[PDB]
């Protein structure tokens, strides 16, 4: 498990969970403009970039 270490896996997961959850939940208890863009962007058929 050299290339794929667990110690680095866990910490890596928290970075994504909190990194994405922070802004995802921030909208719940923190109204902002980003929510507007994310709203329409999420409704889109295929978000991302052309």
């Amino acid at each position: 498990m050299e290339a794929l270490s667990w110690d680095c896996f866990a910490l890596s997961l928290l970075a994504v969970a909190l990194g994405l959850g922070v802004p995802m939940l921030h909208h719940l208890c923190g109204w902002d403009l980003w929510y507007c863009f994310h709203l329409c962007l999420a409704w889109l058929p295929w978000r991302g970039r052309q």
